[PDB]
């Protein structure tokens, strides 16, 4: 892959927006609108197909929850249907491994999911798998050694430092390491061999902190902080560098976009979205045709 792309988020209301960055040339690209406005979705990359996951509508003319899963192909510039979830997923995660996409959590009106399903393209099915140990809503997910990594969130009750591991060949969850700050809402990735975690809201204040889990030491370390308290931050990987796109601080929906250099530890601007939004999904794929 080549750009970034962020897909749907909310300022005012959900967006429809896909646009696509180039680390290489400073470049944006706005390209086709999702078929349908949303916000707390989630983007990950299959076999080069962008896929927009879950999120909710939230529009002047009603709020509706998406169980949605949409492909978009970089080759032709379209967006296509593929098969829903079993249920509406706003404030998800979602992580890849062996080529299916795992959609993790996330609310439908008041219910808080446990929940875990399982996509497989070449079948165009979901399935469910074994629930989390805890509900999480703005959840966020990573693979690592191709395990799928469940970290923060909120439950209904309380935003959550707590963290769990699946092992599909178990098809069983187990609780990891808490991180040492609660957060929910946070940018989750993965990088050489640690869970990310940066940003997120505890329930009173957007954060700027950042921590990584190494699977070996089971232990959580804080790195250099963003330059930028953020909640509902998009996060992924490109070239080995971290970029973290929007989100809120409390006062304003963020255009901003940093990116987190592990050799150097530190964090920098890079670039201002179109505008500023939160509750993006993004993803990394080649560029159109
Ligand atoms: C149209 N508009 N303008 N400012 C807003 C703030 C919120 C709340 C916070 C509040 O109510 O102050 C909010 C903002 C961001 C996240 Cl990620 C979650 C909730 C909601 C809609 C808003
Ligand atoms: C005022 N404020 N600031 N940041 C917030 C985040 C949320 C939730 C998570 C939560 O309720 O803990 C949220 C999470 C993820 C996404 Cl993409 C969008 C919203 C709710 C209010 C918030």
């Amino acid at each position: 892959g080549r750009l970034i792309y962020t897909a749907g988020g909310y300022f005012r209301q959900s967006l429809s927006y896909l646009e696509a960055y180039n680390p290489s040339n400073g470049s944006w690209l706005r390209l086709a609108d999702l078929q349908v406005p949303r916000s707390g979705l989630a983007g990950c990359v299959v076999g080069g197909l962008l896929y927009a996951v879950g999120g909710r509508n939230n529009s002047p003319d009603g709020n509706t929850d998406s169980s949605a899963l949409d492909c978009y192909n970089p080759m032709t510039n379209q967006w296509s249907p593929c098969a829903s979830m079993s249920v509406p997923r706003n404030r998800i995660g979602v992580g890849v491994i062996d080529g299916h996409i795992y959609a993790v959590g996330g609310s439908h009106g008041c219910i808080h999911h446990s929940s875990v399903e399982r996509y497989e393209p070449e079948r165009d099915e979901w399935h469910l798998v074994a629930p989390m140990l805890t509900r999480r809503i703005g959840v966020g997910v990573a693979v690592l050694n191709r395990l799928l990594y469940a970290v923060g969130g909120f439950d209904g009750t309380n935003r959550l430092n707590s963290a769990e591991c699946y092992y599909p060949e178990r098809n069983e969850w187990r609780m990891i390491t808490p991180m040492n700050t609660i957060r929910s809402g946070a940018g989750v990735c993965v990088l050489h061999n640690c869970i990310y975690a940066a940003g997120g809201y505890d329930g009173q204040d957007q954060l700027n902190s950042v921590e990584r889990y190494d699977v070996e030491t089971e232990t959580w370390t804080f790195v250099a902080p963003m330059r930028h308290h953020r909640s509902a931050l998009g996060i992924t990987v490109h070239q080995g560098k971290i970029y973290v796109l929007g989100g809120y601080d409390g006062h304003t929906f963020l255009d901003s976009v940093e990116c987190y250099d592990p050799d150097s530890d530190t964090w920098s601007e890079v670039t201002r979205m179109t505008s500023g939004r939160s509750g993006v999904g993004v993803a990394v794929t080649m560029e159109p045709c």
